[PDB]
């Protein structure tokens, strides 16, 4: 017979690096909102691969785009032109109303590109002396595992044992306008990079007016507002961008994950000419960035998001989901938070009972969620879920919670 | 009507970042060693997407692997297990005879991972004081475009205007054993990272015995030998790894590009347990790293390399290519160098005539190659090329070179 779940666990333990401690479940099939393991058990996916499958697993239109393009051409490198990249660039720039896009593959590559753009713009446009440019980040931020990304982190597990760290990165508290103003008193600050909702920190939603104030402060002090929407963008929070909830237009928008529906690593950096063109030919890029296969996939994924009106569905069903989650008793769940279909709950962890055990029992009851910090549980199903499926999942959550 | 080549160029110029200056050709289809542009013209590919299509464009076995897997499951994230990753891990670790592999997406991510492993091993195993660990690089190195990667570069196009730079990186001349011996006197050096052949520097081949001397010196001074085989590995130079020419075993091996045949961004970090297991769960990773689709693709790409004996073909045909190129007069071609099918020529660049014009005329005569700097032209066709096709393309190169 084929491998069992424990066979798969043991094989990975033997031949793979131990850089993850995943939830004990071995998936082999995904379709829409559902996942199946090698034993044939069916699960609601309430993580959505950290929003990479906002469109559901293996969405047939994105799958068809990939299958169609793979027989024609997949990679020429950027040493030559392919016929697909410009179509995708026009589509996405007109969709988000920026002059230009720079394509990359992973989220952390988009963040590194944004840091390089901010620095080059600080030196060549703002007039900062080389190399004194600073980039400000918010405590609790997460945007990857490169040495640069962990150099801006306040999480010891990310940076411990990996120094020395990148200079020129400053950290202020999240959701703190006065701290940002104080930080931006320094004319050598080139940019402020921030998530409109901090996902990895436990779905931390800042107060109303925070993004508006960030925009005002960055514009006043000639500082680039970099909005990291790699997790929050593309309809997950109920809008094309979480930033849309306050009509805020960042200087640089970072997109990823759902940009491909999970079929290909695609990320994007969006900004206007005065920022984008500070990087001259030969000064940045990557081998797979902007390849025709990923571009076909991304066009199809964006089209799925727009056609099926997934942002509106996420807004409505997230209202329903948060309202049902708040019905849970306050001595088992202390906080419910989120926007759209990016939500989390906080349990009052005991020494006996924590979020990992709750997620194990949810797994046993047919729903897959991931815990965080030992007391946070994220609930983020694909945006193609319907109300009846959502209510079945909600009753599963209720039964599992109050079954302890 | 469909876009012409000029339409494609202009659309990318309007909506895409200007971080590249590609050779003016607009490809829409590729198969094996050949590419087709939107006008229908046919070209020999003599770049192979920087060795990412060692197997040729759209190799049917890799295409079939991708198409078969995309119907089942493409991404769960590493919060759960997928059934494919362990199969790939066992396969690649047995193939290259290392204990473990850490999967990533891009080559620069593999390099960042190796730097983090080297630092973590230096602090927790070698005993280096935090945070004094150093990594030594060779001048001319290229391993990507992150802030860290450009901090080790000696190419001003890579780093100028993007600082401040990552501390703890030292640079010595390439192909220089006395310099490495001097550098490794510092007990704070944790690793030496080097390409067996410097590709982006213009196919710089070190002298015989260099790699044996590197291995010897790294062992003598308890320093990790990191071999970047992202461009040189996987049959391109005539061996599974370029380091096989001297039969030395690096402590860490970096693989990428051809690892997927150009169908998916897949990279890998190979090392034994005493290095790999310094990274604990939660300290490194990536969202698309080790996803099932990329793993199926990589298995098929490695199997293609093995079954079609592409290393032997590269070894046999590369010497034919180099011997023919050396027959060009020294008035035009001043140097020929390479290993296997990774080759380059140096032309006697005047102010009237340079590598760019040679490549434009090569394009006009049906062969695609791109220059680095003003005098280097790489010749690296896919490893599935046959001898008669190679001699036809050699005729093209001869006619083009001598037509000036
Ligand atoms: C992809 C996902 C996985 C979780 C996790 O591992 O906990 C975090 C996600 N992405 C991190 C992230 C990035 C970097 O994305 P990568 O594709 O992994 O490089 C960028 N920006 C934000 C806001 C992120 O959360
Ligand atoms: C892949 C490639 C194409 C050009 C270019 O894009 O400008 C140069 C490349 N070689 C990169 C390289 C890396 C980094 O790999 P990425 O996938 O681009 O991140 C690492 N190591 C070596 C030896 C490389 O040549």
């Amino acid at each position: 017979g084929p491998p069992t779940s424990d066979d798969i666990f043991e094989r990975e333990y033997k031949y793979g690096a131990h850089n993850y401690h995943p939830l004990p479940v071995a998936l082999e099939r995904g379709k829409g909102i559902y996942l199946w393991d090698v034993e044939g058990r069916k699960y609601f996916d309430f993580l959505s691969s950290y929003s990479a499958v906002n469109q559901g697993h293996c969405h047939p239109k994105i799958v068809n785009a990939l299958k169609s393009q793979v027989d024609k051409l997949t990679l020429t490198s950027r040493a030559f032109y392919n016929n697909v990249l410009g179509e995708y660039e026009e589509y996405i720039t007109k969709l988000f109303n920026y002059h230009k896009v720079l394509p990359m593959n992973t989220g952390v590559e988009a963040g590194e590109t944004a840091c390089k753009l901010a620095r080059k713009w600080g030196y060549t446009v703002k007039g900062i002396q080389k190399y004194k440019a600073k980039i400000v980040f918010a405590a609790g931020n997460f945007w990857g595992r490169t040495l640069s990304a962990i150099s801006s982190s306040t999480d010891p597990t990310s940076y411990d044992g990996f120094g020395p760290f990148m200079p020129g990165f400053d950290i202020i508290p999240y959701n703190d306008l006065p701290a940002l103003e104080r930080a931006l008193q320094d004319p050598n600050v080139a940019a402020f990079m921030v998530e409109p909702i901090q996902g990895e920190a436990g779905v931390v939603v800042p107060d109303p007016g925070y993004l508006m104030g960030v925009r005002e402060l960055c514009t006043r002090h000639q500082v680039l507002f970099i909005a990291d929407e790699i997790q929050t963008g593309l309809a997950r929070t109920g809008r094309w961008l979480a930033v849309d909830y306050e009509n805020v237009r960042p200087d640089i928008v970072l997109l990823g994950k759902a940009l491909s529906g999970g079929l290909y690593p695609v990320s994007a950096v969006l900004c206007d000419d005065d920022i984008m063109l500070t990087i001259k030919p030969g000064e940045h890029g990557s081998t797979y960035g902007g390849n025709p296969l990923g571009c076909r996939v991304a066009i199809a994924a964006l089209e799925v998001l727009e056609e099926e009106n997934l942002a509106e569905n996420a807004d409505k069903l997230g209202i329903i989901l948060r309202n049902e989650l708040m019905k849970l008793p306050s001595d088992v769940v202390t906080a419910v938070r989120g926007k759209g279909l990016l939500n989390a709950i906080v349990i009052k962890e005991t020494k006996d009972w924590d979020a990992w055990k709750v997620c194990l029992r949810l797994r046993d009851n047919g729903l897959l969620a991931k815990p965080t910090h030992g007391d946070i549980i994220r609930f983020a199903p694909p945006l193609v879920i319907k109300e009846d499926e959502l209510r079945e999942s909600i009753e599963i959550i209720n039964k599992t919670i109050l079954s302890f």
